[PDB]
């Protein structure tokens, strides 16, 4: 079926939760076996939210070349992202390590530090200009280049230099601020124009490494981010924009990432990001 009246189907027969199920039920199945190692438990935010073995990134490294991330690859909108978890006190060195081995431009992060009173992820770049950050188990430095702060969210750039070879380079961060601790936004509008900005700066082009895309697990709202990018692309190739089937897209990604969208409501705002999106684009 076409999207928005698949959609109003779903609405008016209130079936939302029996949709997300049978994707649940139907989702790839593969060994995540390094996950899974002791040496890596602290490596880890969440026991049941793991790399599979066969997309997982590796670090280039000897001792440990586990981290908690995946590469997801779509061949037919020619788009690469590395999908990851809020890095952890014990490997905010190893994420920076995997954005400077990949070679990303741009990193998005779509969840505040502390939400529901705990914490998320670890607080990973610096906050002021003149208080730069060293990693010294990778051998990075970071700095804070600048800040621009608007309604929906900020956008940092960052300088990482390599001690090691002193070689350096611009990092863009986009950070989404405004996901509601609790259910999903009630408007796509200021989610799709985060996308926007993102596309805008160059960092999901082919000419850089894979985008860097994390919330706190890494599955949640971070799966809707992709899913949305890839769907809109989908509609601007193909002869017949009406072919592109959401639900498919979204089994794809999970060849490559367990657990990609987490909640019926979240598959229900990313069918109405990609619907309110397709009208913008175009012709309007
Ligand atoms: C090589 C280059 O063009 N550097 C430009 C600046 C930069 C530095 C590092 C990260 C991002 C931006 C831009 C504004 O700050 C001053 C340097």
């Amino acid at each position: 079926m076409e999207m928005e009246k698949e959609f109003e189907q779903i609405d008016k027969s209130g079936s939302w939760a029996a949709i997300y199920q049978d994707i649940r039920h139907e989702a790839s199945d593969f060994p995540s076996r390094v996950a899974k190692l002791p040496k890596n438990k602290n490596r880890n935010r969440y026991r049941d939210v793991s790399p599979f073995d066969h997309s997982r990134i590796k670090l280039h490294q000897e001792d440990n070349d586990y981290i908690n991330a995946s590469l997801i690859k779509m061949e037919e909108a020619q788009r690469s992202y590395i999908l990851t978890q809020g890095p952890l006190p014990n490997t905010v060195g190893h994420f920076w390590e995997m954005v400077w081995e990949q070679k990303s431009r741009g990193v998005v992060m779509l969840n505040r530090v502390m939400e529901k009173g705990s914490l998320k992820c670890a607080q990973y770049w610096p906050q002021k200009e003149e208080k730069e950050m060293i990693f010294e188990d990778t051998n990075l430095k970071l700095t804070l280049i600048s800040e621009d702060i608007k309604s929906y969210y900020t956008v940092r750039q960052l300088e990482l230099e390599n001690l090691t070879t002193q070689e350096t380079r611009e990092i863009l961060h986009f950070h989404y601020t405004t996901w509601p601790d609790f259910g999903v936004p009630e408007s796509p509008a200021s989610f799709l124009n985060f996308l926007f900005k993102v596309r805008e700066s160059g960092s999901l082009s082919p000419e850089h490494g894979p985008v860097v895309v994390h919330c706190s697990a890494g599955i949640g709202r971070s799966g809707t981010f992709c899913l949305a990018d890839t769907c809109l692309l989908l509609m601007d190739k193909r002869k017949d924009p009406s072919s592109v089937d959401i639900k498919k897209v979204l089994l794809e990604m999970r060849k490559f990432r367990m657990g990609l969208i987490q909640t019926a409501d979240q598959l229900r705002f990313s069918y109405l990001a990609v619907i309110e999106g397709a009208k913008f684009i175009m012709g309007d």
